[PDB]
């Protein structure tokens, strides 16, 4: 008689448990340490408030933490990235979880307060996984009494991260927190190599345009829009790319794309002047990359090519002024998720209208909207990081720490290179890779030790 | 002017052509000249140089001097120089010790003629180094040397780690720039760099179609990272060796089979931890780690016939070249193009089929069979060059009281906004344009409009 | 539209809003099938044809249907395949009035229905004359079963490899009874669809079916023809490591030339029939393989004996006993993970273990991946080969071959491609759809190389 | 030992040549297994052949493995700069009559030529013609009709001498038989396409160590080499923009992942300088021919390029370039041989420091093999096992001692059957390490093939 859920439709559990068997197969890293440490229960005790896309990979995290011992309650961190089998599945294994697709803002932030409320209550939480920052912001805002009891928070994504850091430096943050981002084998597995999976995944998903020998414009060449930018390139698009950090752009250049702006002289002074019409009118797809504010803004949606594609990548929905096309332009669904938005006027629309942007998953993550966002094979090292970085701030108790010792460990840090190390090793071997062994004197030539770690700290890989 | 040793003077016309070209390759670095050629920051300045006497090096060299830099120039590798560009920095009366081709011993010497002047020690209070070598040298032999110099400026990831070792040991008598750690440098030179020459020197060497052949690259850091591209993106079928299992990561992700010589990577020293039928099909094999004996000889003796043996790292003892010298017999096809013939040592058959073939001796091959970087890439890093003899000689370490040196003895990188800087240029030669952010978007992710625009911490 | 309107049968008319939509953009992505209907929608050449369609009941089929109808074509149409209709694209159609029977996931007793649906009304044989086929089992039919059918048809324009293989077989032994035009092999079909078409859809039908990460992986192409070429650039291009097998040494050479280790299932090449002759150690190592051959048992059941545990097997050939999935049948579990999705257990016929290890992931039972995990080629590739079937519908249908006396008729009872100039036609409005600008010879230039300034530019010979 | 028979450059490079020519016989299956299938029938014994055709190590192997088989023949470059010095003087210092060296003047070009036709003075007693190009079969035609009448075919290596032969053989004025070696596809879809990838970036790379990811190549023409050519730009990084009169092979380029573009407003050249698009030719870097047509890098174009563009053909002939625009109307420094600024500033000097500058490759001749190699052994060994097995085909036909009404019946233009196609191609494959797989009999009546081939029908374009 398990009731403490809500999912779109507990039925589907029977497809949610298949597709998770068959992903426990891809993340060997994951099933690694649920394998290594299901002996001990290192997460025994352990309380974890999860708010993060409700997906397979996210099912095989959760029941990696639980394997481990802790108990959870679970939210989706977007209103459409969630697939409904997966959150059957972990509902009918009696795991409290909150989410569907396609919830409203409404919904979504009810979803977030059924995992820290529990029969009306704050639920005895004592450690938070967080995606993006919402949970994080929800319990800083309104539960301040229940962060006394927090142990820390693990962080999943640039967003997020940011995020924290702002709390720390206004003397905010009240637990501290593992940035699990910025592990190589996340920002540099996941960040990069799951857009470049995922994004002409869900492009092709929702429109099922060809994409070789059409014009892409994208916005960052941070981790997100390199993996973009190749998803694009490798289809055959003729990829564009814009930056505000010039190190990122010479990146781009050398990696053989064309760095423009959608400014005249990159001068973004607010007016349609300003806009490069003749690029934009180029343009049949715009893919924003930066988690940053309005870089696709109202005027270069007036300049685009007609009919061109218009997503967002980046965490949040703010990267393109879908509010400006609310306001002005009628919108016709095409199917869940794809949107036409019709710029001849915001009173209806002509069917046969030939003046039109499409729209993918309301500017909302395309890649979790539109299609499952990162493979489980890619998602295997974020998520043996969310592990590994959950056993270490639970062991550390930082709320039972005397003021002064909290004092101490109130930061934001990353997993030590020796960890990265081993979870990047779990994902070659199930590649069926064979990393070399150095001999003794190879070791002692290049100063480090046999099993590493083999960098330091400062390198960028 | 006497003061200089180079192959062909004659050359220097030719050499003086290839430098105005490079200048306009070279926007990052010509840039330099012409914002700080009013201030003349380096004016007093005496270099001692060591680095590949090449075009690129050649407009370095005269940014210096430009600057107000006296410089002595050798370069730091046997094979690595161009000859017209030694003969036109020659014949611009700038004293330069370098040539295609010399002998372990003639390279000892150039770097000798650079630190002595007239059979004294040179007054040189600044070091541009590229490998470690000279720096080595004037800690070594002429540490009195060392008592006048503010700085050295090291160029490369080999060089940095002889840094660190001095560093860590106490050893290290003056304050250093690691140059090699700018990212405009790191990730532009040593994997883009590598990108455009290591096929461009195999092709030189060799014309070996290198479509549809298997090739092993050893490493993945960033030149194997960029050696492994430039053989794929030519058609080769890549496989990929790595110790570090993240960079590992990665070249899986990249698309490329990741092995070891050794089964199941154990490299116990026996012909049988070999893995002689992957290696019986490797057509090239390239060395990229800056580590001891990664090709050895268990490996090469493995190797399919014919196969072409390389190393893009900064010292030949990658491949064991001296294994091949005691065992095996040398037929020179070219310059820097051996057939190593497995048959014996003593004499060949000149039909025989069991041989390999080694460019550049072992030693680097894209400077020794063809050019190394091109200008537009070396502009990135040779910008940073002179952006950190700037900081180090106007910082005058050497006239600090004792004091003061031991809290300014570091190895440093240039800061950030100055790598962005850099960049900018290198962007403005593309003719790309960068986008400046709005003050609510630089609000909104936390940096200035005017940068820098990641934390020291990002990785790119 | 029409009042009362039931000649069909679809999945779920519900959907048919959902396919004009899609529709409406389709026809936006197909300029030069566009062109042609806005060309000729006056001159209404089809007026008069009755034209029996079975191909693939996709979004860009549907676009193709609403060409001919707008060109004066009644039509009656069912899918080439059993999982490869897109409901809302039926839907769309049917709504339209046209007759359709086509959905996704129907049985062989349910496709073979279908196409006797579009060759009968009301219990009798349609008074057809014109057909267009995918794969050649509407041309098999009329001939085996409806051969008096035939006398009033004036041609069969045929779309794929493996149909006009069959034209070419009945013409050889003197069976097929209409002329028919290839329309696979003008260069805006063969070249486009074949090869571009699998680019983009073969690793969009493996993300949807599977979700698996492609990228490091190793994966096995059977045939390096035009599907072979586009399938294999579909997984390199995601990383994957690509091995090839071909039995084509010049196709070969384009494999290794094109960057693959060209490869055998069997030690040196030679199949003797016994487990011993599969090459265990490659077969053990790769994740993925798929057959573009056009040919039978090229994934035969020793190689999916010796496959790596959890390997991905798959089609894109137009039939599915290219993979001995009767093999699989016979003595292997299957369990639905969800449609056009099944793990094969490899321990046994009777059940099997939830847990079980040691499966094989099959794709769409075999048929084709791209259509049947997917939606197969996007509409601006689907265009070039459309426009090539309207023009030669539009030419057999007014060289009226059923009205011309016996021995007029030996004369036309041919297979011909369509002329060049057409094909340049064709991918001229395909480059002007990406924005192209194709340059216009001078009249020395053209003198120089020997041709028109308007075309074509190459002899028939030549081979792009 | 008494050898003098020859014009090279320098004889004393003929040991380096040597070294070179057993390297490339090991990257030569097709041709040394060739050597290795005919030495002892001997089918070109009787055979002199007179051959004109860059004077490289590839075409070293072709000239003794011709040799090998019983020929003699006499040699020539088909390209003033492609010739390989050492080359040039292996083939010499063994004895075969060779006249050709790098850096030829038109002049040294022609009596290069003539010397192969003439033996002390009167005509050799030729009997078949390898050409590249159809230059020495163009001089044949117009000045020595006497031994063509001796003569029992041509084996043609490229799509430009090729298109020549037609023209003649519409005209009525071919005079004996021809292979079209060029169109098997281990030829057009070997040599034309992948050589050029490989040859194309290592001349640029040679001439001017110009880095070209992140730049702006545009690439004219779309044919086998310009597929081949924009393939070398863009594996590079480069960003590659390609124009094209043929649609069929446009579409190609869009799907192939290239914008396609004209020089001229809307693709109409009316020879104004208001019809080239200036904004589009200001921001191209590099410009490369590949189309066999003429002036299509014309002057209007050269004027409007960005300063200090790379311009370089890698199409036959030169004139794909108005060089003779640039030569009348700009000043020439060379950089080193086969490079040079081309000064816009005007004709009569230039400033050292001058920015406004193209620099022009190879003169505008043959970049491949003018600032590199050409293409490497292993490619070439596709095209010159099909110019053997077309050799020894022509040959045993014996056209010219047919009569005259089995003359009419043979004189045409054809291609080698696909099953010598293959089988050149599976020698090559073979060369890989790749392993082909043998079909079933039940699977070859299925496609309707024999076991050994051939695989498709002469139709199919692979
Ligand atoms: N959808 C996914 O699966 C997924 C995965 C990982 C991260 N993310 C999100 O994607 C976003 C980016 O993450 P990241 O790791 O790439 O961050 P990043 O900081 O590495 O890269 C963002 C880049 O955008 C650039 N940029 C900022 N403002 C710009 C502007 N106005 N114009 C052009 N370029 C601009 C920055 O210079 C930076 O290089 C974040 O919101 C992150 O949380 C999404
Ligand atoms: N030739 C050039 O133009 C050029 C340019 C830049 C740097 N370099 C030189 O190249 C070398 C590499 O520099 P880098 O910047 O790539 O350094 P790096 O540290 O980034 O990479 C070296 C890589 O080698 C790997 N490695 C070490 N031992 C190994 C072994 N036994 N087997 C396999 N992999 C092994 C390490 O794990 C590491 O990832 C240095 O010597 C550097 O000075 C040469
Ligand atoms: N799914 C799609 O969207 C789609 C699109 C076009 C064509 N097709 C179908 O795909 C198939 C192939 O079409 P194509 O145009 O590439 O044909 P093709 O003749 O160009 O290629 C088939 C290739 O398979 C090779 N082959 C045959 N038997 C082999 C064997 N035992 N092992 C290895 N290689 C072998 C042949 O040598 C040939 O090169 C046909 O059935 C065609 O109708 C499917
Ligand atoms: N350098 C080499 O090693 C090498 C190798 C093979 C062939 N070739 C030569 O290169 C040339 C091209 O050979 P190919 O086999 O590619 O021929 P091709 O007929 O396949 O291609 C030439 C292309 O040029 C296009 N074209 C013609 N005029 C044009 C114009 N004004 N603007 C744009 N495009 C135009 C044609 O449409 C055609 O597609 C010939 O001269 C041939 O002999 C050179
Ligand atoms: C008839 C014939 O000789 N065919 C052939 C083609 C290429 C190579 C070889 C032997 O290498 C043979
Ligand atoms: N061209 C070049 N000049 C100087 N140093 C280099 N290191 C690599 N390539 C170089
Ligand atoms: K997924
Ligand atoms: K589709
Ligand atoms: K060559």
């Amino acid at each position: 008689g398990f009731t403490d859920y809500k999912v779109a439709d507990i039925t589907l559990a029977a497809w949610g448990r298949r597709e998770l068997i068959i992903a426990e197969s891809e993340m060997p890293a994951l099933m690694g340490l649920r394998r290594k440490y299901a002996g001990q229960q290192p997460l025994k005790g352990a309380k974890i408030l999860g708010c993060i896309h409700m997906t397979i990979q996210t099912g095989v995290l959760i029941e990696t933490l639980v394997a481990l011992g802790a108990e959870v309650r679970w939210s989706s961190c977007n209103i459409f990235s969630t697939q409904d089998q997966a959150a059957a599945a972990i509902a009918a294994a009696g795991i409290p979880v909150f989410a569907w697709k396609g919830e409203t803002e409404e919904e979504y932030e009810w979803c977030i307060e059924q995992t820290i409320l529990k029969d009306g209550q704050p639920w005895d939480a004592n450690m938070v996984l967080d995606d993006g920052g919402d949970l994080t912001e929800i319990l800083h805002k309104k539960y301040p009494q229940m962060l006394e009891r927090i142990h820390g928070i693990t962080e999943e994504t640039t967003t997020g991260v940011h995020r924290l850091l702002d709390m720390l430096k206004n003397g905010t943050l009240k637990v501290p927190a593992i940035n699990v981002n910025d592990s190589v084998t996340k920002s540099k597995n996941d960040n990069k190599y799951g857009c470049r999976h995922s994004l002409n995944d869900a492009i092709k998903r929702g429109t099922d345009h060809l994409l070789s020998g059409k014009q892409a414009l994208v916005i960052g060449y941070g981790d997100v829009g390199k993996g973009s930018s190749q998803s694009l390139r490798q289809e055959g698009m003729i990829v564009k790319v814009a930056e505000v950090d010039p190190i990122c752009a010479m990146q781009a250049c050398m990696d053989g794309f064309e760095v423009v702006s959608p400014y005249k002289n990159g001068i973004n002074d607010g007016t349609e002047a300003s806009i490069d019409a003749a690029l934009l009118g180029k343009i049949d797809l715009i893919v924003t990359t930066t988690g940053n504010v309005n870089v696709c803004d109202a005027n270069m949606l007036k300049a685009l090519k007609k009919r061109a594609v218009v997503c967002n990548i980046g965490h949040f929905d703010n990267e393109i002024d879908t509010a400006f096309m609310r306001k002005n332009w009628a919108w016709e669904e095409v199917k869940p998720q794809v949107h036409k938005i019709h710029r001849t006027g915001k009173d209806g629309f002509d069917a046969h209208n030939d003046d039109y942007l499409i729209l993918l998953a309301e500017g909302r993550l395309v890649n979790l909207g539109n299609a499952t966002g990162h493979p489980s094979r890619i998602m295997d090292g974020s998520f043996a990081n969310q592990v590994l970085a959950q056993i270490h701030l639970f062991e550390q108790k930082y709320a039972d720490l005397p003021a002064a010792e909290k004092a101490k460990r109130l930061s934001v840090e990353v997993l030590p290179k020796k960890l990265d190390e081993e979870v990047a090793l779990e994902m070659v071997k199930g590649f069926g890779g064979v990393v070399t062994q150095l001999t003794p004197k190879q070791a002692e030539y290049i100063g480090v030790s046999v099993e590493g770690p083999f960098k330091p700290d400062t390198y960028r890989y």
